[PDB]
């Protein structure tokens, strides 16, 4: 087909999200991996989770747009704290591009924000949900301070995923941060590039912990190995759960896999968002408008390294059966502060809309 910008798309269904993709960038992305970006991205794995095999289509539709549908509900539970800022910064989108779907809506976004972060693959985008659905029931979000047992059933009454996927999802921690797992610190970043979609989140997790970037009495966090903020510069924070995955008998070969091992990560998470971006759905019958979505930034292409003031030495390594790469280390005797804008800066605050969430 060819759309009234004269871009030749595949079908002309997709043609509408054009306009939507450039409406995102210019309003709440600003062509950035910063925070909104951030926030989106977490808003697609909420939406599409609440799905429950054994319980039945009355516990959730999946990626149904629910979130935004019934934003007095999810967005209330203990489980999305924090997830009410995407939702009403999307709503607005719903309500002006409304020959699109809640739920397409969603998705897409996502796969728009992704593609601002240096590294990040080109996500698959099908399009075609329906734009009704019902609000999910609690208990079927996962949180940091759950095992990892309950984690993998989890993921599996959802969709059927593997450990192996499971972990492959886990690369958005790559390009993540924290508002609510302690309250006195904002923006706490999971690793040291949060603007950059690489490998140091596997890395930077299987680093020895030596404290806190703010209290060390919060649940679902540990020890971090770059605690050290200063201003709006917040220090690294660690979570139970991806401290707890990568030690695990089950998914510790697969967490040290992806260390400094770019094309392979980005590869496995591409995949493994292609099942979740359905969840609820027959692929069959969506139509394919991937050649939609735009193209992902370029990265340097430079291999992982060890952060400033931390080495070999301070591995805490759990898979016996693969070799751990030799990587270089940054020069320094202390650590850096990770900065807390994307241009270097302390000061970028993201547009946030007001709404019902
Ligand atoms: C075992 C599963 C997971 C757990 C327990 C988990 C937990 C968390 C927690 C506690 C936060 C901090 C939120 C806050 O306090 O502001 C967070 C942020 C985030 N997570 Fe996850 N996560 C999981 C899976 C995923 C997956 C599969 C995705 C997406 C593909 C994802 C994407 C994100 C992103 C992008 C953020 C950052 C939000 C921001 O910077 O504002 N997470 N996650
Ligand atoms: C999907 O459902 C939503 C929720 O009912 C629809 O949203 C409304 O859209 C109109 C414009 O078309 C706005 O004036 C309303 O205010 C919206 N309602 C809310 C609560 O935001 C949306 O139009 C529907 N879209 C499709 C493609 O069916
Ligand atoms: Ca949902
Ligand atoms: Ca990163």
């Amino acid at each position: 087909a060819v759309c009234p910008d004269g871009t030749r798309v595949s079908h002309a269904a997709c043609c509408a999200f054009i306009p939507l993709a450039q409406d995102l960038q210019e309003t709440i992305f600003q062509n950035e991996c910063g925070e909104d970006a951030h926030e989106v991205i977490r808003l697609t794995f909420h939406d599409a989770i609440a799905i429950s095999r054994s319980q039945g289509p009355k516990a959730g539709g999946g990626a149904d747009g629910s979130m935004l549908l019934f934003p007095t509900v999810e967005p209330n539970f203990s489980a999305n704290n924090g997830i009410d800022d995407s939702v009403n910064n999307l709503i607005p989108f719903m309500q002006k591009h409304n020959t699109i779907s809640a739920a397409d809506l969603v998705q897409f976004a996502g796969a728009v924000a992704l593609s601002n972060c240096p590294g990040a693959p080109r996500l698959e985008f099908l399009a075609g949900r329906p734009n009704k659905t019902i609000a999910a029931v609690d208990g079927l979000i996962p949180e940091p301070q759950d095992s990892v047992t309950k984690i993998l059933q989890r993921f599996e009454d959802a969709g059927g995923f593997t450990p192996f996927e499971v972990v492959s999802l886990l690369a958005s921690h790559s390009v993540a941060r924290a508002n609510k797992v302690d309250q006195t610190i904002d923006a706490a970043p999971f690793d040291s590039t949060p603007f950059t979609f690489d490998t140091q989140v596997f890395l930077e997790v299987l680093l020895k912990g030596v404290g806190f970037p703010g209290s060390a009495n919060n649940t679902g966090e540990v020890a971090s190995p770059l605690p050290l903020g200063s201003g709006s510069d917040t220090g690294e924070m660690r979570l139970q759960s991806d401290f707890a995955l990568a030690h695990d008998p089950r998914t510790a070969c697969i967490w040290q896999g992806f260390v400094n091992e770019q094309a392979f990560m980005a590869a496995s998470f591409r995949a493994a968002m292609s099942k979740l971006a359905v969840l609820g759905h027959n692929r069959n019958s969506l139509i394919d408008c991937s050649d939609v979505v735009p193209v992902p930034k370029p990265a340097t292409g430079q291999p992982a390294m060890f952060p400033a003031s931390t080495g070999p030495q301070d591995l805490e390594l759990s898979c016996p059966s693969e070799r751990f790469p030799t990587l270089t280390t940054q020069p320094g005797a202390s650590q850096s502060l990770i900065a807390h804008c994307p241009d270097g800066s302390m000061s970028c605050p993201g547009v946030q809309f007001n709404g019902p969430a």
